[PDB]
Order: C-alpha cells, then structure tokens, then sequence
C-alpha cells in the first residue's frame, strides 16, 4: 500500500511518521491531523509497512518493518529488512527534497518498531542530516554501532515512553536516548504513567517540541 499523505497549504516542512509492528498506516492519522493544527504548513506522510513473516510471533505474516528473531536480545533482528525499510524512508525523504522541502525541515517519527527504523535512518544510514527525530515507545538495536560525524550530531531528538510499557521496556527506550547523548546529540526525554500507547498529553508535548523547530 502507498503512504497516507496529509498535505498542507504551501507546505514548507514534512514529517514522515512510521507505525509499529503489525499496525496500519492510518493508525497515526488522528495524531497527524492534531499536529497539523500546531503546524499548518507541515505535510505528514504515514507509510505502510509491508506484510512479512515475523519470526518471534510464530512466523505469521503481518505488517513489519523488519523481522524480530527473539524477545531477547533486542539486537536479534533482520538488519537487511531494517535497511530495506530505511531505504523506503530515504526514498520518501529524497522525494520531498526534490520538491523543495529543506532537509532541515524534514523530521522523522516512529512508534516502537517504526521508531527503531527512523532512528536507524537518521543516525546510521542517511548521509544528509535531518531536521529531527521523534522516537515514541521505541528502541534502537543498531545503536551498538553508532558512530556519528559532526554533521549528524546537529540532529535534535525527542524520546517519549510510557513508564509502564510492557512491550518495549522503558529501559531500552532510555538506552537509545543515552547512546545519542553519549555522542554529543541534543536529546530530550519525557515519560508518562502509561503503557505501550500514545496519550493526548504526549501529543501536546510533541507539538510544542516541533513548534520550536519548525
């Protein structure tokens, strides 16, 4: 399926938001529309993860950005599929730049599995530094090989997590934040008394963070 696209009048920025394991591209549409109120000239692109087999679940096929081989180590993933997903994101970024949107005004966002993809895209693969990353209830298994040059250190990041998350451990979420911090990246952290989900308070905080950068 193609990406859901929420255009904006005279769009001068773009947010590419990825859903989590097994979800649908429409999952974050209400979130995107809420944020468009905050950012009236920002376009939102919500891609759909392809349906593939997910080992850790019994091999069943469902929307997945990359195969997860075990519950532990979190690092046990199919990195080739992860890179294919990262390439799908890079293709969307390339398209927006070709349309005139500055790279500095393209921000990636992801919830859980989708968050691991955007963190990987921005900090391990895409050469041109982006305007920022939103990482919700997620983790970054490939940050074990994080090796930033000065230009990528300029990418701001906001990490969000439910302190009661029973799917992605808040500690794995903090570990991604800590790895970037250790490498000179400007990072923010906000947790909430909730589980593996999204809350309106969380969306208000994200809007304020974005308003400061767009």
């Amino acid at each position: 399926s193609e990406p859901l696209i929420l255009d904006a009048p005279n769009a001068d920025a773009c947010i590419i938001w990825l859903h989590g394991l097994g979800a649908d591209r429409t999952d974050f549409k209400p979130v995107a529309e809420a944020l468009q109120m905050v950012l009236p000239s920002t376009r939102f692109i919500l891609p759909q993860a392809p349906s593939q087999a997910v080992t850790v679940n019994g091999g069943w096929v469902m929307p997945s950005w990359y195969d997860i081989l075990a519950f532990s180590p979190a690092r046990a993933i199919d990195e080739d599929q992860l890179n294919a997903s990262a390439d799908q994101v890079i293709a969307l970024i390339d398209e927006q730049r070709a349309k005139g949107i500055a790279a500095e005004r393209i921000i990636l966002a992801g919830f859980s599995q989708g968050g691991a993809v955007v963190l990987h895209t921005a900090f391990r693969r895409y050469a041109q530094p982006l305007g920022g990353v939103l990482a919700l209830s997620t983790y970054a298994p490939t940050f074990d090989d994080l090796a930033l040059d000065e230009r990528h250190k300029r990418i701001p990041v906001l990490h969000l997590h439910g302190s009661q998350d029973d799917v992605v451990d808040p500690a794995l979420g903090r570990a991604a934040h800590d790895a970037l911090q250790a490498q000179g990246v400007e990072v923010g952290w906000h947790d909430y008394p909730m589980g593996h989900e999204v809350s309106l308070e969380e969306i208000h905080d994200i809007g304020a963070w974005l308003r400061k950068r767009l």
